[PDB]
């Protein structure tokens, strides 16, 4: 089976970094195409009762800030099996039980730069899709409660050069019209600023879905880092989603923010960001949408990691607003 | 929907750059091989009257003198709405109007490194195939005029790197047995040589075929360019094509020039290149056809950009003369 | 059509360079995702009678060492005829007559290391996948015997930054249960090590399947290099594979080496390399195989080249075992 994602996002970006130059740079106009192509099937072994999974998932074509062609096996590419009992196992390239909730519901509508891979902990607050990973997603037991749970190796170590590794585990649980979410995930063994770190990444979360067209999500995410040299560190956030939905169109506010990061005790001032965000979709066809978006990142003010050099963030590149169009269709 | 060109160039190539090493390096025998796959489909949004179209070609997978290997997306890929009344717009990564009726039919039989890519004038003559881009093709009014218009951002401004951006506009008639082609294509801020440059192209062309088995092309490019410093720079070109059609042979010479190029009003000498080129294909199959294919590249003898260094050229590498046979095969 | 091979091998590597730190780096549990997705196909050209054929396989999406995604075109890519009269031509990138008897059977299980790109002599002792190669596959003569033969360039001249090329032949005869193999490659024009080199190597093989559940192979090799300065190295190798089916269980045994290597008639001493591998496999269903694996890398301990700098081998990294166990399934 082939099965793709089209989807094309319109759209333009307003920077306030402090240069003109740089505004002039960043900013502007792109086409943010995230469409890609993938292949996968199931196979049921003869001389195996657990059905045989597979997935191989191709890049974005064309992303904004990126230059054009993905290879194949660039996003979710696993093998697996999977059983009515035991729900499925896989083992390739896939989400953290942890990202997975990060992703979806709380980075829509365009929360991720604060909420996704924002932030200004030391180390490696979570892995997101990542390689050389075994994945257990157990089945939703009574209807109601599910578990994700996985294992795998680092970034360095999945190219030799390295010997960290994480693991993680997420829970929900279904009551009434409400899903209540619980994740970890722990990084071993990171190698960043001359240290070795390891993190520990807890997260709790709502959803509500009700029948006059309100839903909703809200999060709690709670980063502790720790390094080789004794120091510590602590970042928290939250992401929130308020939608109506009614007939063919959904209204949605997004807002996400982190809190100024605490380290050896001390509050580093001005390392907060947040983002507030509007969007109004069209339910233009049971399998595509049209949506239109506004959003404004107020990105944290600069922060040093552990070499007495400049920690890389998602507001190294400074504040921006973007205004956006687009589109997405499954087949 | 899937689809392909199976593209297979064997070509060997003569050098004589003035350097034996190095027309020992650069000339031999390679395989060019330009097959492709894509894929493309439709659909009709329940609730939108134009129809939703989309696209997504890989690369080359194995030209000559580069690597093995192409990603979806290198090619046309692009999102869009169509309808019968007002025709097609396109977003995403598609040929510009100018560069469309360059490449074809005006490159054809290996005119390219002259015609194409070839060229003296600083700045950006024209984008080729470009990302961030939205097209509108007109239908084709009367059955007999057709427009198509485009504007799109920058090779820097596609990577947040710069705040380029061009717009490009083509016409065709057809009137009897030819068709008028019409064209221009405007760059701007284009940074180079340490300036920023405009570029103006213009393209004019006719195209024939006749019921005895002639057909022609004949265009004319007039390229102009403009730096921050107030330097002018202003080069033309020109390409032609005489075929001869008989049962299930195409007898083609082809001919293309770029003439000296002019900086503030002088000529710079021994700026020109030409090409001379001969082909016989033969009609294999209603869907694939071979060729055999003779040209000599001869090209310019060097010329210094506004920085005081070398300006790279389609003639940097030498003249050379190619010999080839091919296959092509669609589906 | 589309093909693909899903193949995926949890390998868990333990080294012993000498390092421990390098140690901890190149070793530890990583994924080796070897999943490919491919395109084939014929078409009867109308006029034409030999048959097109067409091919353009994908990389593998996520092997171990290495980032995830791949290209279209990064295996076997191929456009050619075939008749039955006279077998088939391809052109584009595929595998040497040599290599595909190196490869298959002699690299399995996990002998390649020492076997395939394993060894020490000076040049290239053989393509392995090629592009820029045309290739002949005989049919099989008299039911018993058939040719392989291939010319191609180097992998400089494919850049064009040289004139390396290179040629070979294979030849198979079926004999009772048992296949004699025999095959040749010669490489040219060489460039390594500030001078340039000639290849020679010579194959000589037997595999055999006996309905007892036995089957083996055993293979030697020679290799011969000259270089531009009047050195002469020589170094040959050995591969055997012992087998054992019954059921739907295949038990394996393997064995390669490559010995000392002799520079100027003069044997270097510890420039030998071996490999001793354990295999089970199951037959899980007639499209896929699951299989458990174990085996002993002991590398050579170092060799210079004649510019005086260390000669990269496959041992370069260090010794290790490996223990893995892996699916992998055909559609
Ligand atoms: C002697 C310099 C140019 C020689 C070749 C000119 C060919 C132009 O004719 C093409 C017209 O159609
Ligand atoms: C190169 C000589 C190898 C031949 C020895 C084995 C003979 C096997 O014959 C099979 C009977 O049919
Ligand atoms: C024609 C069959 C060749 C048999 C392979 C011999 C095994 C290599 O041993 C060489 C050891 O040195
Ligand atoms: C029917 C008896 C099979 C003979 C065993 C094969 C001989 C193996 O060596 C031959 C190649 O050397
Ligand atoms: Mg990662
Ligand atoms: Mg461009
Ligand atoms: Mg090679
Ligand atoms: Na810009
Ligand atoms: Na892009
Ligand atoms: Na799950
Ligand atoms: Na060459
Ligand atoms: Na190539
Ligand atoms: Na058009
Ligand atoms: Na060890
Ligand atoms: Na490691
Ligand atoms: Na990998
Ligand atoms: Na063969
Ligand atoms: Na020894
Ligand atoms: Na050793």
């Amino acid at each position: 089976e082939v099965y793709g994602i089209i989807a094309m996002q319109a759209a333009y970006r307003d920077y306030d970094s402090g240069d003109a130059k740089q505004d002039d740079n960043l900013g502007g106009m792109q086409l943010n195409n995230e469409s890609r192509i993938g292949f996968r099937g199931k196979k049921q072994f003869a001389n195996f009762e657990p059905t045989f999974i597979w997935q191989i998932e191709g890049g974005y074509v064309d992303p904004s800030f990126g230059g054009e062609g993905a290879g194949l096996g660039e996003r979710d590419t696993f093998v697996g099996f999977e059983s009515a009992s035991w729900g499925q196992v896989r083992l390739g390239r896939v989400l953290t039980p942890m990202y997975e909730l990060v992703d979806w519901p709380a980075s829509n509508p365009g929360l991720g730069d604060v909420y996704d891979w924002g932030g200004a902990i030391g180390g490696a607050k979570y892995q997101d899709r990542q390689s050389n990973t075994i994945r257990w997603d157990s089945p939703m037991y009574a209807d109601k409660f599910s578990i994700d749970a996985a294992v795998g190796a680092g970034d360095k170590a999945g190219l030799g050069a390295g010997d960290d590794y994480w693991g993680g585990i997420a829970a929900h649980y279904k009551l009434g019209p409400l899903q209540l979410d619980a994740a970890y995930e722990g990084n071993r063994n990171i190698e960043a600023e001359g240290q070795t770190w390891e993190n520990n990444t807890y997260l709790v979360g709502v959803q509500g879905w009700f029948e006059n067209g309100i839903s909703f999500f809200a999060q709690y995410k709670y980063m502790e880092a720790d390094a080789s040299n004794g120091v510590n560190e602590k970042q928290d956030a939250m992401s929130a989603g308020l939608m109506y939905t009614t007939g063919d169109w959904q209204y949605k506010l997004g807002y996400a923010a982190n809190f100024d990061l605490e380290r050896d005790g001390k509050t580093l001032s001005n390392t907060s960001d947040d983002v507030v965000s509007a969007q109004i979709m069209y339910f233009v066809d049971p399998s595509a949408v049209l949506y239109a978006r506004a959003r404004m990142n107020d990105f944290n003010e600069g922060l040093d990691g552990l070499d007495d050099a400049a920690r890389w963030t998602s507001g190294t590149n400074g504040d921006y607003n973007e205004y956006s169009v687009g589109v997405e269709y499954y087949f």
